[PDB]
């Protein structure tokens, strides 16, 4: 009789706790959709919840993580600064050689 | 018979045990979207669903709301960039050779 | 049968237990996966969080993919700077060679 009472108590509870599971699993299913649609790039889920490669493009490099695509970005970046470098001294020097035959003329 | 009532007991205080779990679970997943909206930056935050809200990354005058597409305009404007500093180059061989042309001129 | 019930409870709870640690297992998978994803060296943390990427862009040193990607809009539009100021010596220089030209 008050056995009974007790009984049908952790029934009831292991069937929440039952429901509390499939919450949580399909939570943790939502983050993952969430996290491949801020990489972008084509990730998606897997069934084991986890994230799959996403394809970034950097010139003709492909690139399945955030960080090489970030290093591909800078490594192009740097030689257009180095270029710019050379550039600029290259116009320096013309406009010197222009100042010198202005004074001659 | 007390053994069962004591049985009851410790199943009972087990499923509490349990019931502790799964909170914790609930907290590590929220704490892990936390470190993603932190590790994506750009604004990123936590929502009351545990999922990670939307960044905002700008490049030049667009706003992106996820890493490829902002990665895939920087490298359009690399590009442009590069596509320019070509046109530069040209103009300056051009500059040059009119240069040495005046020089044997005087 | 009360001890027929104990068991059948015990059962339920031996498969909820195994549940529990395959929930435990997906969170620290997705966070592998994620931290793969990041790369810089992001990594799994024992407490299920992503420990942060390192991201270089320039000079500078960054944890997170908008930072590098706020550091990485910033130095082209500081390389358009260059290229302004570029456009302008040009023109200038032109003009001046033009006028050589007329003088010589």
């Amino acid at each position: 009789k008050q056995i009974e009472d007790k009984i049908e108590e952790i029934l009831s509870k292991i069937y929440h706790i039952e429901n509390e599971i499939a919450r949580i699993k399909k939570l943790i299913y939502s983050l993952s959709q969430s996290v491949a649609d801020r990489l972008g790039g084509g990730a998606s889920v897997n069934s084991d919840g986890t994230v799959n490669a996403p394809l970034y493009e950097v010139g003709t490099g492909i690139y399945n993580n955030v960080g090489s695509a970030l290093s591909a970005l800078n490594t192009s970046m740097k030689q257009i600064e180095d270029k710019i470098e050379e550039i600029l001294s290259k116009i320096y020097h013309i406009e010197n050689e222009i100042a010198r035959i202005k004074k001659l003329i």
